[PDB]
């Protein structure tokens, strides 16, 4: 409630994910989920399609420094210190949104593999019923090939040669297999796309470089202070915006991508689950009627035989 | 193992389903007996 | 320099390995997946 209270995306679109391990076990009260202070955190999503967004803190002194560079008294010891801290406040930040993603696509990478491998047994069940449907391209052709060895009797009926003709080719094209692509194709969609993101990528280099500048200034031994340059301590900030800013599209682009896959792996499941229920029996019954189609060659014998005795 | 041992698998199931064509051959030939012996 | 001569060194024996098991990881996957079709066949020739 009080989460929608502020965001407004209400419970039925609310993904509360304690750590990356789990979803929110609303069992316990909220104080099992606390932990603070002394030697982890409920990220939270929206149920939709993706759009990034750089939202930024400030601090006055800083925000003047950069539209400037002139006066530079003794004490950059604040301002300088400050500037990396905000550079460091960005690495702190960018890599918490890298958190979000690489929990929400280590829920995909789960219920991709875990479900959509077992359903790639339900479609080994297809390539048996296919090649097996084939003994039955012989069975009911080889037969229909020697009932033309009949002009020297047994041959009447013709209904049990026309009824073969009609079921020659009723079944000749019965095996619904060609799912073999919407099986494999849209299977390899997600065991290659959930492998691009399970991998993953100079912000961190820049703050190691704003490390020294905002250190070498305090290391600048005794008398030099004054010489007042706001300076390239704005360079190392300007950059440490872009390389933050840009590591937050890439992140968001790539959170989106791992809901793209979530959906597809919830559609490309019950198709190649249920549609391959049908595959089975409505090939399997449509090869239970072949026993009863020799039944009647085998019954055709006990005709041209009771009519001699 | 699971190369050669599955060479054998194929054939010593596959020949052991090449003899089924010749097991109807001779039900289907059993017809052209109890039929030439009436004409 | 000798501390640095060791990182130079260690990340040389870590070399050895992670070339000799990126020859395994090859001719594991590459051969022993195709031979896991030769044993989808078994389960066709069975039900068949």
């Amino acid at each position: 409630s009080w989460l929608q209270q502020d965001t407004g995306i209400p419970e039925e679109e609310q993904e509360l994910l304690q750590a990356s391990g789990l979803a929110l076990n609303s069992a316990q009260p909220l104080t099992q989920y606390v932990i603070d202070c002394t030697v982890g955190d409920l990220i939270f999503l929206f149920d939709n399609r993706k759009i990034s967004l750089p939202a930024h803190p400030e601090s006055v002194s800083i925000v003047l420094q950069d539209p400037k560079r002139p006066l530079t008294y003794t004490h950059l010891r604040r301002v300088w210190g400050q500037i990396w801290q905000t550079i460091r406040a960005l690495k702190e930040d960018c890599a918490r949104l890298l958190q979000g993603q690489r929990t929400s696509m280590v829920n995909l990478l789960r219920y991709n593999t875990e479900l959509s491998k077992k359903k790639n047994s339900m479609t080994s069940e297809c390539e048996q019923l296919k090649a097996k449907l084939d003994f039955f391209r012989s069975s009911i052709q080889i037969d229909l090939e020697k009932y033309s060895e009949q002009m020297e009797f047994g041959i009447t009926s013709e209904k049990l040669l026309s009824a073969w003709r009609e079921m020659e080719q009723a079944v000749e094209l019965c095996g619904r297999e060609r799912e073999v692509q919407a099986l494999v194709d849209k299977m390899m969609a997600l065991q290659t796309d959930s492998v691009d993101l399970q991998r993953n990528p100079t912000l961190d280099d820049l703050e190691e470089q704003a490390r020294d500048l905002y250190r070498r200034l305090r290391e600048r031994p005794r008398d030099q202070r004054t010489p007042g340059d706001s300076n390239d301590m704005v360079r190392l900030l300007i950059l440490a915006i872009q390389s933050f800013e840009k590591r937050v599209i890439l992140i968001y682009d790539q959170l989106s991508k791992t809901v793209v896959c979530k959906r597809k792996a919830l559609e490309l499941s019950p198709k190649v689950k249920e549609v391959m229920n049908l595959m089975r029996e409505d090939e399997k019954i449509v090869v239970r009627r072949q026993e009863k189609r020799q039944q009647e060659l085998w019954n055709l014998l006990k005709i041209a035989c009771s009519k001699v005795r």
